[PDB]
């Protein structure tokens, strides 16, 4: 896998965010999480940690996986890159996303990430409070 460029257009939420892509605006859906929804407990903190996390990123970069590069509802999937931070990994360490939707062929970071969650359940933090 490698890292692409891609510029921030709008954050939307703990998993979905507006980039531009290529030169053109595309809704991302971060792979193999899933934060709650914001009227959902969680939520609202999901949605703030990426927001500033993608925000203050000098350089977001986009890493496409293996197989589907979009969804049936056109979002590009992709792990999502913070100044060479993931993320996808960031979230999940945090407790503010479980680890969701791995299907396979699209699942080079599934260990990665099943790791970062385990250790926020050791922590107990946030969902797993
Ligand atoms: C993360 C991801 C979601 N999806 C689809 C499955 C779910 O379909 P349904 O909408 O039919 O439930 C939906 C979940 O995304 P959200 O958590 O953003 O709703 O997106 C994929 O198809 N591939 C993926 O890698
Ligand atoms: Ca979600």
């Amino acid at each position: 896998l490698h890292k692409e460029p891609a510029t921030l257009i709008k954050a939307i939420d703990g998993d979905t965010k507006k980039l531009m892509y290529k030169g053109q605006p595309m809704t991302f859906r971060q792979l193999l999480v899933d934060t709650p929804e914001f009227n959902e407990k969680y939520g609202p903190e999901a949605s703030a940690f990426t927001k500033k996390m993608v925000e203050n990123a000098k350089k977001i970069e986009v890493e496409f996986d293996k197989g589907q590069r979009t969804d049936k509802y056109g979002r590009g999937l992709a792990y999502i890159y913070a100044d060479g931070k993931m993320v996808n990994e960031a979230l999940v360490r945090q407790g503010l996303a479980k680890v969701a939707y791995v299907y396979k062929g699209n699942n080079t970071h599934e260990q990665l990430l099943r790791k970062a969650e385990a250790q926020a359940k050791k922590e107990k933090l946030n969902i797993w409070s």
